[PDB]
């Protein structure tokens, strides 16, 4: 069969109860707990889905991480005494990027830009990206083949300028404040263009790219690698432009283990199976499959949706799915009516 | 044992409403009030159809042999067909009954004015009253006020009463009543207590569920409306916890059907003859969608208080729902944005 | 000696003084009453400016209409001591157009589209239309010049579908219900637009085809000839487009007079001094002064602006009031704190 | 008497400070950042016809070359002032600016700094010393049932009773800094949700009156001039305020080489500030009879968006409240400098 349509909206209540069990640490200073309760919301939400799947991107390799490993099957129809209950489409194989908390210490401080998320393809649509650093060149839809990773930040600014009608001083390019960026903060503020500068999180600064109002333009620099898959996957659905490159080189940036050589990570890459490291890929070989699903939920207030809020009655959610089964961007308002409440609001 | 109405179900419903409301809105202005209607008919029953479920409409366009499509009986979603054993599961094989509006105010539609919307209502057998093509007489409001007020009460005492629950001047609370020459001293009513009013001219499905929800400045329906109306309205209020009761109004003094010689026991007789013992009996919500289960889903046509109404722009289309279910507990605003043809801007609003 | 730039943030208070007013007649059956409240308050409003206003758009004659009349004066430094008590930018001599409660059967139906506007530039600055009817055709900016009031309403659809970029489908127009547009209305239907016929109110309708976000592109057909000068005012600072030609023909429509003729109202024209009664202007024309405020504030909801809400503890109006002076269109949300109260919502 | 056009012109001082501001919005030059919001809204300042003494600003004349403490602003301070002023433009008024409010947001691009300022007659406004003040913000519900002296723990049953709902349906703001580890332990033992912010506790302490933020109190110590402004906006909303400022280097230090308790008290005393450990109410802080006051996002915040540069103009949201006309006002700008052939809605 295909990918159960279906799917694509069943993933609402995956990030949604995934966000709000996280939500209930914001700013309870605990970043392994904020990600633990996700995580274990997200994966009891998804083996309760009639569907197939396999986490390619999670919380480590299987003896690192005890719940959504890579590797590990989620869905009711991976389980043998439950198959027969399963439809053709629901038996269907998929890939599954999870991160159940994207920014654990936004979560832990209370800061915005927080997020529970996933994306699915069939199997092997989704590149199982190594914990390794990636280079990164997010942009909406109408700058997408033009601007380009390999070209500098002032000529992307240009580029940028041209293709959403305005200068360059009317841009705003979100980069990690990290120390690695440095020389590319200072080339960007010497172009003209403004800034924001984020501690953490950098999927939801990626799709904010894509989408007019945000008054975020571009996402340049280096994070994490599956975080970048993920967000790939988000913008091939909606025709936003994403390309990304492994950074392997403990010069450009370090992951912090003794070892710790190009070399060495070239030696633990290729035996991965990766044939090319300095291979860019675009946003359509990050996320190749031909079905793509994404859902995110704020955690905490950020660019895209409004964090999770605890209120006398009930909590209230904003999550962002996007299919290009059904080729649709829905906003999903979730007020959560825990117990009759009283008054009702609108917003 | 049996099937329980599969969690699913209050999800796909999104795209049930959001297609009906699209195709419906293609015809905004038009000045074709029945085109509008069927087009949105069509749509609803066709994403209906690919529902695994087992659905039967027991409110809808009228009698089989007389309304073509989404008649009193007819048979929706896949589990529907005789082979669904082998392709179905057992929550998907429950039946469902369906109260369905498709155009909930057609000429609303065919004018491009505000107010009108794709709409459904649905429950496990026997758990949404099947009302009859007879007025209901309404009373909606708050959660707040839910209980407190009473449909056999005055305007008058039922105003002050709102005072009370709302913590707010009778100046302070606002009724919609539909503009109609049944309501004359109702209105004057409600202005000698001095609540403002809005008028409407069609469209008493937005009207109730609007009270439900803090921010609309609407407090109160009162009046007569369509009686099915009145059962997927109270779909809505009995899972927000709103207030909404309703009685059939038979009596042509009062309102009149349009039949030939209509009399009050003429309309009896026909009430009857369908199993309804007690015609002035009122109901409120909970007796209206009585269901175990009860689902709700919404889409704008035009633009209204709950729903921003469909939108073509170049690339897509824009639609906003609201989808609501007693079993997740859940109220759900869906702002969906179909991308037709790639487009090169893609608003975050 | 030129307007005072401080007038342009005054007239905030002054619709919506007046549109409070109007509002507390919503749905309560007196159109002539919630007009009445809206004249006054306005008035009353205006009276304690310190400026030198003259009304050239109002209620009527002196000897006819009792406030806000053709002539009236209005403003503190109208008084015969001004020179006293107002500086050179308070005493200069400015025109002004009122339309205090725009849509008086909406209010006294309690539907939308209703609101308190006014219009101010420097005298011989605003057109003082006649009361008799004019055919407008309003679009927005990037329409400006390309689409034409002497073109059909078909031919516009194609110049707004390629200035606007999108198909005729994807565009609405507003036309007014009335006998007098049967054909333009069928013209429309048959080019492919959608439409929002409205029973009253086309001064909303006019300015909403300025702001994308509406989803409203045109305003097509006949209308009242002073609310046209008000709207123009509008869109001349927004760079909107606004062309009007005055209407003085029964056959076309019909202003109520008894025995009415065409030749018997182009004497009543003559008389004013309008020399071509077939004239085309556009909104720079109707609205030439070297100023032009506008400001208007909603009674009922609206797609430029929310109603009038009264709630426990205060009142909420929202209110558009546009400058040519400081070149700015303010949306301005006001929350009236009458009674201390203990809840003040943030929206 | 207070002019009551006073009360909307602050509004174009605000725009245009957060404006100039936002201009460098992630360059990473705070002072930069600093001075020409500083300049701005002193120049607008300088068009009004006012008669304005600054109490709260940049610092000492000697220190601070613009809006420094005693600063003449406004058209009607001129000598000729007589001559083209009316009695209510001649009123002294006392003005409290503070143009860019989080220099560092600003230079990082990070949310919650603000242009803004408030204005009261003559004697109005507490003209804070620039040392710290402990400070508790409330919704209105809770004005005078919660208090400073009581523990977080006290208060946040309290707000749970009067804002009727549960300790962990509460979020509270704290700076983050060393001075509060125990504070935000203590928050967190009670079971509220916590938002620790790097700086910017003006946003913090008046989004507390607003009911849909998700931000119910400011609790801890921030810089006190700060405070008296945050206080002049919760008075005219009918929000808790309370403040009491801090001078033992002990709890936190003001960087001063020889600071020293006893040293901050002398020079306390000298400023007239008769009990260094009194406990200022909203109403004391801003006393005077009218009340104004004006503020503009410049990266966005929870009650006010950022500033946007896009083609054809520049787009801001402020804030405006004044106890004179009893109005919380929402402004939000479209600054059309180019004839911009297309104009959002929003
Ligand atoms: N043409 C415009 N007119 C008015 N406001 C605008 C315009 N473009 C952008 N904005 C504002 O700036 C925000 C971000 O725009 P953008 O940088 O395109 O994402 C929008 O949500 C609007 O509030
Ligand atoms: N306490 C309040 N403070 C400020 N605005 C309010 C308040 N209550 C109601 N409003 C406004 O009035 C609208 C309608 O409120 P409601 O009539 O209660 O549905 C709200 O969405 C707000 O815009
Ligand atoms: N490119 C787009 N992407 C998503 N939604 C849009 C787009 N253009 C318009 N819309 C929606 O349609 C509304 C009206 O657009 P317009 O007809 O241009 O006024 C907007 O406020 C959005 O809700
Ligand atoms: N009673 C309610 N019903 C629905 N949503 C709510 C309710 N109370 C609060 N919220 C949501 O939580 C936000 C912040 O509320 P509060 O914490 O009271 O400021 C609101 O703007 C809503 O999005
Ligand atoms: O912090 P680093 O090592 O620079 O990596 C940045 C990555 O971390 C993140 O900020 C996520 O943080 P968490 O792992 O704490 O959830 C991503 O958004 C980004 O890809
Ligand atoms: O117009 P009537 O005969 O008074 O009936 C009112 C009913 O019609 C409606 O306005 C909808 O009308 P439509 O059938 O034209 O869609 C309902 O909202 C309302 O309950
Ligand atoms: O109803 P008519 O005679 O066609 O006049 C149309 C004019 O009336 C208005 O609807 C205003 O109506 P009101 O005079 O009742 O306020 C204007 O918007 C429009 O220009
Ligand atoms: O940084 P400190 O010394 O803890 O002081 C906190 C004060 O600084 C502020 O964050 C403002 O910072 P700036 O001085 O950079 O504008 C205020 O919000 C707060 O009152
Ligand atoms: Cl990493
Ligand atoms: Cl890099
Ligand atoms: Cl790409
Ligand atoms: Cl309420
Ligand atoms: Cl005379
Ligand atoms: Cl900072
Ligand atoms: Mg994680
Ligand atoms: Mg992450
Ligand atoms: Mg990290
Ligand atoms: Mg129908
Ligand atoms: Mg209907
Ligand atoms: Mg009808
Ligand atoms: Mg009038
Ligand atoms: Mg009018
Ligand atoms: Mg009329
Ligand atoms: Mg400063
Ligand atoms: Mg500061
Ligand atoms: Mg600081």
């Amino acid at each position: 069969g295909s990918v159960d349509s279906t799917l694509g909206l069943e993933i609402i209540e995956v990030v949604e109860q995934a966000a709000i069990a996280s939500a209930k640490w914001m700013g309870k200073g605990e970043k392994n707990t904020a990600d633990q309760v996700a995580v274990e919301a997200m994966r009891e939400r998804m083996n309760k889905i009639h569907m197939r799947g396999r986490i390619v991107i999670g919380e480590g390799e299987r003896d690192d991480a005890p719940m959504l490993y890579i590797g590990e099957e989620v869905g009711i129809c991976t389980r043998e005494d439950a198959k027969s209950f399963c439809n053709p489409d629901e038996l269907v194989e998929i890939d599954i990027a999870v991160d159940p908390c994207e920014g654990t210490n936004l979560v832990a401080y209370g800061q915005n830009g927080s997020m529970a998320v996933l994306a699915i393809s069939e199997k092997g649509g989704l590149f199982a990206a190594p914990d390794f650093y990636m280079k990164k060149l997010a942009a909406p839809p109408a700058a997408k083949g033009h601007v380009d990773i390999d070209k500098s930040a002032t000529e992307n600014l240009k580029i940028l300028s041209d293709c959403l009608n305005r200068s360059i001083e009317e841009l705003v390019v979100v980069v990690m404040d990290r120390p690695r960026h440095k020389e590319l903060i200072q080339e960007i503020r010497n172009a003209g263009a403004r800034v924001r500068l984020i501690s953490d999180g950098d999927v939801s600064a990626a799709i904010s790219c894509a989408f007019s109002g945000t008054n975020i333009h571009a996402l340049m620099g280096i994070g994490a690698a599956p975080e970048g898959v993920i967000s790939a996957a988000a913008m091939r659905c909606l025709g936003g432009h994403f390309q990304g490159q492994l950074i392997y080189d403990p010069e450009v940036v370090k992951t912090g283990l003794i070892g710790e050589s190009r070399e060495g990570n070239l030696e633990r890459l290729a035996s991965m199976g990766i044939k090319n490291p300095d291979q860019v890929y675009n946003c359509e070989e990050l996320a190749c499959g031909e079905t793509v699903l994404f859902a995110a939920c704020g955690i905490t207030p950020g660019t895209l949706m409004e964090g999770v809020r605890f209120f006398h009655g009930g909590v209230r959610t904003q999550s962002l799915v996007i299919s290009s089964q059904s080729s649709t961007a829905r906003f999903v308002d979730t007020v959560h009516m825990k117990e009759s409440p009283k008054v009702i609001q609108l917003h």
